[PDB]
């Protein structure tokens, strides 16, 4: 029963997954220095046209927009992968102050939030299958900075109140994640994991290097939801982020120069 506190955080998950002390763990801090630019990456495609939102669900770490994965409707492609990649979900990591939020650090900086899209590769078949595999998902990953508001998050925060608690869910259709993303597709690249348990280590990681501007009210409003189920003691859903782990003997490659 892990969470994000002094006694259930960080900190503790190894004992129940010992893979949190791997090879491969996420985030980590991007030092932009030492990133390499690579001209072997192929150009970066999201093709986010026919996605199909479903659903926002309160998982009691975060709330995930839900897809529909069952056909090729929104797909990442090109980058440093190797074939494609089906839209499941994206989410979002932040803190309980501007300060801090964000998973991964760009030259220690940390951001308000970070947004993850999590996407599947189609050679498996389903993503409980992906997932056991080292080259399972692709989770592009995009900063948030506080400053001008994202229109294009409105939806999603004017519907958070419907599911302030754990298991909560609310109908989420037609919403297009296109408009969460920066003007530029500059990212940096390297292999990891997912990020809470069971921090399995079948991701390769896009972040871009744009962040998107959000309004301080718009984060004010992810920091309302709860971790806690209804009818229990409130506390609130902040700083559902772990924090940077050693980069062990990994490269991170920039797409850009
Ligand atoms: O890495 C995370 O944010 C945690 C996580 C946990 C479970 C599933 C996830 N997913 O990427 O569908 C992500
Ligand atoms: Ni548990
Ligand atoms: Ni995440």
């Amino acid at each position: 029963h892990w969470g994000y506190g002094k006694h259930n955080g960080p900190e503790h998950w190894h004992k129940d997954f010992p893979i949190a002390k791997g090879e491969r763990q996420s985030p980590v801090d991007i030092d932009t220095h030492t990133a390499k630019y690579d001209p072997s990456l192929k150009p970066l495609s999201v093709s986010y046209d026919q996605a199909t939102s479903l659903r926002i669900l309160n998982n009691g770490h975060a709330f995930n927009v839900e897809f529909d994965d069952s056909q090729d409707k929104a797909v990442l492609k090109g980058g440093p992968l190797d074939g494609t990649y089906r839209l499941i979900q994206f989410h979002f990591h932040w803190g309980s102050l501007d300060g801090q939020g964000s998973e991964h650090t760009v030259d220690k900086k940390k951001y308000a939030a970070e947004l993850h899209l999590v996407h599947w590769n189609t050679k498996y078949g389903d993503f409980g299958k992906a997932v056991q595999q080292p080259d399972g998902l692709a989770v592009l990953g995009i900063f948030l900075k506080v400053g001008s508001a994202k229109p294009g998050l409105q939806k999603v925060v004017d519907v958070l109140d419907s599911i302030k608690t754990k298991g909560k869910s609310a109908d989420f259709t037609n919403f297009d994640p296109r408009g969460l993303l920066p003007e530029s597709l500059d990212y940096w690249t390297y292999p990891g994991s997912l990020t809470t348990p069971p921090l399995l280590e079948c991701v390769t990681w896009i972040v871009l290097k744009e962040p998107i501007s959000v309004s301080s009210e718009q984060v004010l409003k992810f920091r309302k939801l709860n971790f806690n189920g209804e009818g229990e003691p409130e506390e609130l859903m902040v700083d559902n982020w772990r924090p940077a782990q050693p980069l062990k003997n990994r490269q991170i490659k920039a797409s850009f120069k």
